[PDB]
């Protein structure tokens, strides 16, 4: 089976990186232990959701494409292989986000920075390596590859869209008016940037590329599929479908409990551009968007309750729902305009929003 | 000339970067400011040896091949484009160095990272859109070149190479055998891995290999001269520069003053494995060995005072000039071993001893 395949994938590649830096880059074996168990710490552990997309995409294509049976197995292999990509794309951003934002926890577990025998001094370069190696497994895998042009210069301009998202996030409690190196950066006051629009923007380039986007183009990449989708039309689904993944992100920040976040949420205490925070003061009336700006971005627990108890009162729920209604009507629209010239990647679109929904 | 044209290519890479931030990833004027202030900030105001390099040894090749004008022109961009590549490089490991290692200033200048509206939040961030913008740049100036493919191989390697020295680097002062993620990391109390094999494998991959096979490299792969030289040559004269370089900072760090330096030397306070304490323990009697066990690491004043003392009285100067003589020895044998195939190539390797002597 597809996730069995891409398992055993993963302990390839690691030996292979492990192996080429015991014979080309002169490591000793403690070190490449410490390095064996990063790369297992921040890899591994999570739903692989991305890394399987890729696999899912290509395993539909085989599905209706002539192929020699070796030619499927070398196809499904490199959708492993692109598939882990990912996943360490993903890991070197939460690795490097987690010492950014100052975190505890991601997923019932300390933040790989805060392991003992790590430290920020050595998790920011761990991070790099992560990303690093995805290079390197790149040319490895692929070097004879006629897609890997294609795919490298994919895989640089979604990594380079979020680290501009990340950018957005940072800065999303700040007056872009005041942005300045030189002059340490206050909290808004006005609020005049948590918009739609500017929401819609944060989330769009820090998350949808590398968590949909890439996937689903990587999965026709390796498959040689890319003339059976118009691509304007899987940026559009990729970045409808993720917009609505964040959307439940932040919901669950707010309202999930820590013991099933996997972590405390801290998006209030935070500051962050959060689709409540927006959603909220797109319905506030004049004494609640008052109490909103005495109590947001404060580490205050009485503070983050009055927060809290506004946005219940709001009923932010109904303003979900409806959200949730446009979603599903525009993602199905999509899912039709794909059908035209291929049904089997408009199926796996589907799969991809029925896992999000 | 030479510099004028390289400084010109900043001002076009910079305008070209914040163009497509604009056309095609939704910045808005402010942003775009602090970005093109921090790349400013963490790109210029050094020698531009590296970017330099590439561009002189272009150039050697122009003097001895025959080109169209257009064509002497096309190179000599494309060289200060790939550069540029080197100089963002390494602003990316300066930046993150900075950070991983809580330095105060460099060069003068407060670290990126302690600019009051910049903060290690954002700083980690803009020291990965520095490496994001090295690709971004190479797929869009040398989108139709032949070199592309062994240019974007090879960057990827040496950027690898870099890590891993960082990683070599950060762990130089812990023993072997004791790293583990899961305990915090005690500083070695034997000192058994303070040896010349140890040091070389720090320097070798943490610095030369950005510092001297890439920019050499580059201007080759740029000349399309490849074929002039022998790699395996190319390799080890970059290797025994790219040493000698460091053995001068290491000892820059101790004994130069910090209105010279440009920062406060703390190799000594951060337990460093530095070519001083390397070639003190490879010529110190029992009772200076035992002194320096109990000084070295430590941010005491009076223990630095003592360290600094101990290596003073063990003629380490004598130890470096001998150094030195052999260096000049070995850069001299791998140049006329470099004079057969290519004398053009020869002399560029002979003026980036010139500037690192
Ligand atoms: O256009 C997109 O949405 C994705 C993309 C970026 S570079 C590249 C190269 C080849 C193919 Cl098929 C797609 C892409
Ligand atoms: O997806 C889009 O709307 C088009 C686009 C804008 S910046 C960027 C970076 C990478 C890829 Cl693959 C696509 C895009
Ligand atoms: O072999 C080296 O030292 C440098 C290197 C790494 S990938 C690559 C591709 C083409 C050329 Cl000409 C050189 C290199
Ligand atoms: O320079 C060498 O001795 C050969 C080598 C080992 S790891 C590595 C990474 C990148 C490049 Cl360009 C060369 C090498
Ligand atoms: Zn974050
Ligand atoms: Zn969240
Ligand atoms: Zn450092
Ligand atoms: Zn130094």
């Amino acid at each position: 089976a597809s996730m069995e395949r891409f398992l055993s994938v993963y302990d390839e590649v690691q030996a292979f990186l492990l192996d080429q830096l015991q014979s080309k880059y002169e490591i000793d074996p403690n070190r490449a232990r410490y390095l064996r168990i990063m790369m297992d710490t921040t890899c591994l552990g999570g739903k692989y959701f991305r890394g399987m997309t890729v696999v899912n995409v290509a395993e539909g294509f085989l599905a209706v494409t002539q192929h020699d049976e070796a030619t499927k197995e070398r196809i499904l292999h490199d959708a492993c292989v692109g598939g882990w990509m990912i996943e360490f794309l993903q890991a070197h951003y939460l690795v490097e986000d987690d010492i950014m934002d100052g975190s505890v926890m991601r997923r019932g577990k300390p933040c790989w920075y805060r392991f003992p025998g790590v430290t920020t001094q050595c998790a920011i370069n761990d991070g790099i390596i992560l990303k690093s190696w995805t290079q390197i497994m790149a040319w490895h895998y692929f070097a004879d590859r006629p897609f890997l042009k294609d795919l490298l210069c994919l895989f640089q301009k979604v990594d380079y869209a979020t680290a501009v998202g990340q950018m957005y996030d940072v800065t999303s409690m700040c007056d872009s008016n005041k942005l300045d190196p030189e002059v340490a950066q206050p909290m808004t006051t006005d609020f005049a940037e948590f918009t739609p629009a500017i929401y819609k923007r944060i989330v769009k380039y820090k998350t949808t590329f590398y968590t949909y986007l890439l996937p689903l183009v990587m999965g026709l990449l390796v498959s040689e599929a890319a003339a059976s989708v118009e691509m304007n039309l899987v940026e559009r689904v990729a970045h409808l479908i993720g917009e609505y993944f964040q959307v439940q992100d932040d919901v669950m920040d707010c309202f999930t409990p820590p013991e099933q976040l996997g972590k405390v949420g801290t998006d209030i205490e935070d500051a962050k551009c959060s689709w409540l925070a927006v959603t909220f003061l797109g319905k506030a009336n004049a004494a609640q968007v008052a109490e909103f700006k005495a109590n947001y971005g404060e580490k205050d627990p009485a503070k983050v309750a009055v927060v809290k108890r506004l946005y219940s009162k709001a009923n932010l729920q109904a303003d979900f729902a409806a959200y949730e209604a446009e979603v599903v009507r525009e993602v199905e629209s999509l899912i039709e305009q794909l059908k035209v010239k291929s049904p089997t990647f408009a199926e796996s679109v589907a799969v991809v929003w029925e896992k999000t929904h």
